[PDB]
C-alpha cells in the first residue's frame, strides 16, 4: 500500500547519531517519540538544550522528541520499537532491563525494528538474531541502506530498505518509517540476513578503503574494492542461509558504496593511517566499527569455510601487524582470473 | 593462464585521455606503440613535446609511444588494435580509412579491443557492434571498468574487465593488457553487451548524480541513484540479449559508482547546473557524454519497451526543459514499493 501510517508513540533504544537521526524521522510520523539513553543526567541535559549534544551535534531535536533514562517510560504506549543499542550491550540490555519491555512487546504485538549493526563476539550472531532470542521473530524487522546520520537527521533525501521474513511485516514498517515529504523512503525486502551481513562487513571493507588511500591508490582502486568486497558479502550471506536479494540493493551495494567513500569516517581514517604505516597501537585514540568487527567476522567466516579475501587481509593488517603492501601483493597473488559473476539471463 | 604476454607492436585508434592512458599501459607491454591522431601537425607536436598536450595534459608519454596521422603506419605490424575513436566517427573511420586496416586485421587475425563507448544515433547500435559490421566478431573484445584516465596513465591501481563472446579470447587479451607490476589488472567475462550498456548508461546516470547535488541532495541520495540506476542497466541489458554477468561487476557497478562520484566530471557539472536551475542552452560552453547519449538511449529503450525511470527523467530534464524538482517528484510518484531484486540463493 502506498498510504502512510502515523502513530501516537515511538521509542528508540540507542542514543547515537543514527538512532537520534531515526527519531527525527519518527518525530514527523509519531505524535510522541522517546529516545532511551541510560545516563539520567544526560537525559535531562539533552532535553533542556533541545539537542542531542552528545552524538548528533548541531541538530535541533523536533520538540516532540524526549530523551528518557527510564526504560519503563520509554516503551509504555510505544507503537513501534527501534533498537540501535550497540551489539556488545544488546544481550545485557535484554537480560538486565528488557523484562517488562519484552512482555509488553509480546502482549501488544509491537513491531520491532532492528538498526543495530555488527557481530557479537561470544556467539558470532547478528543483532536481529540476538534480539530474536528475546522476541518472537514475527515482530522483527531490519533497517539498512545508505544513510549518513546527519543527512537523515536533517531530512536530506535518503532511501533505506526494511527487511522482514514476512514481506508483509516489512511493508507495514515501510508505511510507518516513510515520511510525508518523501524525504525518507523505505523499500521492502525479505533478505534479513543479507541486510545484516552487508551492514557488518561494510565497516570492515571501509577500513580497506582507507588502506587503499593511505597506500597512494585512487578512485579506480576504491571502486574495485567495493565491487570485489560485495562478492564477499554475497558469499557470507549464502553460507548463513540468506536469499541474497538485499546484496545488490540498498542494504548491500548502496550502503557499501557510501560507507567506503566516507573519507572522514573513522573506519576510513584508521585504514588510511594503517595505510601510511602507522601501527594500530599508535592509532587508537572512540573505536572504529570495522576494527572491532574484523575479528569475529574472520572467526565466523572460518567456521563456515567462506573465503573472504579482502576481509582477511584487512583483518591481518589490523590484528597481526601485516604490511599493507605485503597484503595487497598477496591479495593479487591469485593470478589472472575470470570476473566470476553468474549470468542473470540465460 | 596467469602468465603475461608481451608484443612487438600495438596501435591505438583514438587520441583521447582514455586511449592515450591505455597506450601507457601498452607501452609497458609492447616494444612499440603507435597512437593514431588525424591532424598531422598535432601528431608532430605531441611527438616533439613527448606529451599529449592535447587531451592528457601533465603526463609523460613513455618514449616508445609515437603519435601518427597515417592509418597505414599506425597498424602495420600491430599485434593488437584498440579502438577508442568516438562513436559518432566510428563508422565513417571504417568507411573512409579502414579498408587496408580491415583486410590486415582479418588476414593476420589481429585481436581488436573496443574501448569506445556510447550509442550511435542512426542505428542505435553500440561501439563493438558497429565495429563488428566491419570486422569478424571472433577478433573482437570489449574493455570496461572503473578507470579514470589520469590514474590509468600514471600507473595507479586499476582493475577493468575485458569481455568477449569466447571467454578464451578475453583471457588472451587479459594477458596482453595486464601490466608486469600488477598496476593494471584485467578480469575476464563474456558479457560484451552488459559491458557496452553499462558504459553508455553510466554517462546518463552521471548527469543525474549532478542533478541530485544541484538539487541540494547529499551522499545518501547519490548512493540510491547508483543502486536504482543499475537496475536500469540490468533491464536494458536483458532486452538486448546480454547474459548480464558484467552488470554487478567492474563494467557495471564498478564503473557506475566511479563515474557518478566524479564531482569534477563534465557529466556531473552539467547535471549540477541543471539542478541549480540553469537552462541547458545557458550551460553548453565540449559536450558531455551523457547529454549526447540520453536521446538515443531513450529511443532505444522505447523501441525495446524497457522502463528506465531515472534515465527518462534525466532525458526530460536535458531535452525538454523539465524542472528537476518536478522530475524528482514524478520519479517518486510510484508509491511504496518492494526493492524488486531476485534472490540469489533459493
Ligand atoms: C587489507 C588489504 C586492503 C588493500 C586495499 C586494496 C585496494 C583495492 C584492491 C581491490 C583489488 C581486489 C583484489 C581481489 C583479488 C582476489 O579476488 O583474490
Ligand atoms: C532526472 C532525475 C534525477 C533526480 C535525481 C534523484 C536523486 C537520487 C534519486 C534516487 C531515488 C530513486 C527513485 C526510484 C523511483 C522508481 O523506481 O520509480
Ligand atoms: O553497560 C552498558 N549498557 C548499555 Br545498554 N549501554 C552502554 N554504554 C556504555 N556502557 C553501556
Ligand atoms: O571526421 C572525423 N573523424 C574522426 Br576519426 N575524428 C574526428 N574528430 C573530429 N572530426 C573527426
Amino acid at each position: 500500500k502506498d498510504e502512510l501510517l502515523y502513530l501516537n508513540k515511538a521509542v528508540v533504544f540507542g542514543s547515537g547519531a543514527f538512532g537520534t537521526a531515526l527519531a527525527m524521522v519518527l518525530s514527523k510520523k509519531c505524535r510522541e517519540v522517546c529516545v532511551w539513553h541510560m545516563n539520567e543526567e544526560e537525559v535531562r541535559l539533552v532535553n533542556e538544550k533541545r539537542e542531542n549534544v552528545l552524538f548528533l551535534k548541531g541538530v535541533q531535536l523536533a520538540s516532540n522528541i524526549t530523551f528518557t533514562s527510564d526504560v519503563e517510560k520509554a516503551y509504555n504506549g510505544a507503537e513501534i520499537i527501534l533498537f540501535v543499542i550497540p551489539t556488545q550491550f544488546l544481550r545485557g540490555f535484554f537480560e538486565k532491563s528488557g523484562g517488562n519491555l519484552i512482555a509488553y512487546a509480546k502482549e501488544k504485538q509491537v513491531p520491532v525494528l532492528v538498526c543495530t549493526k555488527g557481530i557479537e563476539r561470544s556467539t558470532l550472531k547478528f543483532p536481529a538474531e540476538i534480539i530474536g532470542e528475546f522476541l518472537p521473530s514475527p515482530l522483527l524487522s531490519v533497517l539498512a541502506g545508505p544513510s549518513f546520520a546527519i543527512e537523515v537527521a536533517t531530512g536530506v533525501f535518503t532511501c533505506v530498505s526494511i527487511a522482514s521474513a514476512d514481506i508483509n511485516v516489512a511493508r507495514r514498517l515501510q508505511r510507518i518509517m516513510s515520511t510525508g515529504d518523501r524525504s525518507f523512503v523505505c523499500w521492502a525486502t525479505t533478505d534479513t540476513v543479507g541486510c545484516e551481513v552487508a551492514s557488518a562487513v561494510k565497516n570492515v571493507l571501509a577500513i580497506g578503503s582507507g588502506v587503499a588511500n593511505g597506500l597512494g591508490m585512487g578512485l579506480n582502486a576504491r571502486a574495485a574494492l567495493i565491487m570485489r568486497g560485495l562478492l564477499e558479502i554475497r558469499d557470507l550471506t549464502a553460507a548463513l542461509g540468506g536469499d541474497g536479494s538485499a546484496v545488490f540493493g540498498l542494504a548491500g551495494l548502496g550502503d557499501l558504496q557510501l560507507t567506503c567513500s566516507s573519507e572522514l569516517s573513522r573506519n576510513f581514517t584508521v585504514g588510511k593511517k594503517l595505510g601510511k604505516g602507522l601501527p594500530i597501537e599508535e592509532i587508537q585514540r572512540a573505536v572504529a566499527e570495522g576494527v572491532a568487527t574484523a575479528d569475529p567476522l574472520m572467526r565466523l567466516a572460518k567456521q563456515l569455510k567462506v573465503k573472504m579475501p579482502l576481509c582477511h587481509q584487512i583483518y591481518e593488517i589490523v590484528y597481526k601487524k601485516k604490511n599493507p603492501r605485503d597484503a595487497l601483493a598477496d591479495l593479487l597473488s591469485c593470478g589472472l582470473q575470470d570476473e566470476g559473476l553468474p549470468p542473470l539471463f540465460k
